DNA sequence: CCGACGTCGCATCAGC
DNA sequence: GCTGATGCGA
DNA sequence: GTCGG
C-alpha cells in the first residue's frame, strides 16, 4: 500500500517510536508504538479519524487521539516540541552509530557530545565498537542490494568449505527469502564434530573468521566469542571502479542438532516464527530458536525432538514444507 | 488494576 | 583477580 | 502504549 495513504501517520508514529526508545528508555512503548504503525502501515485504507484507526489492534486511545490531532492539524504539537529540542534530538541522533545506545547518548550529550564532529573530536571517550559504528557511519545505513549479497554469498561459502568442507553454512535472515535488498548479511554456520553433547571445540568459529580475514573480507571485528562473531566486511572493488560500502556480517555457530531450528529462525519472517508457534503449541510442541519439544498433558516439556532438515519441523506438525519465498506470514 | 511485552552472546562496568 | 549486572545489538 | 488476565 502506498505511503501516501497513511505514511504521514505511519512516519509520525515511527519517529515516536524513536524517542521512547532513544531518549525515554521507555522500550515497550517504542515496541507499542512500532506495533501500530506496522498494522496501520499494512491497513489498504486511508485513514480518516482516530476512530477508524483505533479498530487495529495494537492501536488503543491515545494513537487514536494523535491520529485526531494529526488529521486535523496536519501535525503534533509534541512532536513538533521534541524535534526541536536540542538535547532530545541530538541524543536521538547520537543512537544511529552502532554500539552508542541510549545510555552513550545520553551521557554524551550531558557532556556536551552533540554530533558526529563531536564523537571525531573525542575518540578516548569511546569503546571500539563505537570507534568501528562512527567509521562506517554512513556505510551501515546504506542497504545492500540482493546481487552484493549473491556476491557476499559467494566469498562465504567458498572460504567456509575451503576451511573444512564438513562445515555448512547458510546465509539467513530476508535475503534467504528472496528479499531484493538486505540490512546486513547474517551467516549461521555449523559442523558435525559440534553437537549439544559433545566437543564445543573453540576453533570452529575461530577458524572461519580468521579466512575470511586472510582474503581480506572481513575488515573488522565489533565482538568475537566461541560462537558468535558480529563485524565488518566489504566486497573487493570491481576494479578501477569506485569501492562497495564496508556492510555488517554476523557469524554465528551452532550446535548441529539445533542448526535446522536456528536457519528455521533465523529465516523469519518473524510474521511467520508467530504463527509457526501458534500452529506447534495447537499440535502440542514448544518450537524457539533451539530445539522443538513436545508438551505432555499437563505441559511439561519432553526432551528435544531430532532434527535433521528443515521440512522435519513442518513434518512434526503437521504443516507443508513451506519455501523460503513464501515465509512472509 | 496491573504485569507482560524473547532471549541471549559478548564487551565492559560495578563490586567484592 | 573474580562474579554478576548492565548496555547493546539483533 | 496497548492488551488482557
Ligand atoms: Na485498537
Ligand atoms: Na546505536
Ligand atoms: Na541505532
Ligand atoms: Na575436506
Amino acid at each position: 500500500p502506498q505511503e501516501t495513504l497513511n505514511g504521514g501517520i505511519t512516519d509520525m508514529l515511527t519517529e515516536l517510536a524513536n524517542f521512547e526508545k532513544n531518549v525515554s528508555q521507555a522500550i515497550h512503548k517504542y515496541n507499542a508504538y512500532r506495533k501500530a504503525a506496522s498494522v496501520i502501515a499494512k491497513y489498504p485504507h486511508k485513514i480518516k479519524s482516530g476512530a477508524e484507526a483505533k479498530k487495529l489492534p495494537g492501536v488503543g486511545t491515545k494513537i487514536a487521539e494523535k491520529i485526531d490531532e494529526f488529521l486535523a492539524t496536519g501535525k503534533l504539537r509534541k512532536l513538533e516540541k521534541i524535534r526541536q529540542d536540542d538535547t532530545s534530538s541530538s541524543i536521538n541522533f547520537l543512537t544511529r552509530v552502532s554500539g552508542i545506545g541510549p545510555s552513550a547518548a545520553r551521557k554524551f550529550v550531558d557532556e556536551g557530545i552533540k554530533t558526529l564532529e563531536d564523537l571525531r573530536k573525542n575518540e578516548d571517550k569511546l569503546n571500539h565498537h563505537q570507534r568501528i559504528g562512527l567509521k562506517y557511519f554512513g556505510d551501515f545505513e546504506k542497504r545492500i542490494p540482493r546481487e552484493e549479497m549473491l556476491q557476499m554469498q559467494d566469498i562465504v561459502l567458498n572460504e567456509v568449505k575451503k576451511v573444512d568442507s564438513e562445515y555448512i553454512a547458510t546465509v539467513c535472515g530476508s535475503f534467504r527469502r528472496g528479499a531484493e535488498s538486505s540490512g546486513d548479511m547474517d551467516v549461521l554456520l555449523t559442523h558435525p564434530s559440534f553437537t549439544s553433547e559433545s566437543t564445543k571445540q573453540p576453533k570452529l568459529l575461530h577458524q572461519v573468521v580468521e579466512q575470511l580475514q586472510k582474503v581480506h573480507f572481513i575488515t573488522d571485528t565489533l565482538s568475537k566469542g566461541e560462537t558468535k562473531f558480529m563485524g565488518v566486511c566489504q566486497l573487493p572493488s570491481k576494479n578501477d571502479e569506485k569501492e562497495y560500502p564496508h556492510r555488517r556480517i554476523d557469524i554465528r555457530l551452532i550446535p548441529k542438532d539445533q542448526y535446522y531450528c536456528g536457519v528455521l529462525y533465523f529465516t523469519g519472517s518473524d510474521i511467520f516464527n508467530k504463527n509457526m508457534k501458534a500452529h506447534a503449541l495447537e499440535k502440542g510442541f514448544t518450537i524457539n530458536e533451539y530445539t522443538i519439544r513436545p508438551l505432555g498433558v499437563t505441559g511439561v516439556a519432553g526432551e528435544p525432538l531430532p532434527v535433521d532438515s528443515e521440512k522435519d519441523i513442518f513434518d512434526y506438525i503437521q504443516w507443508k514444507y513451506r519455501e523460503p519465498k513464501d515465509r512472509s506470514e
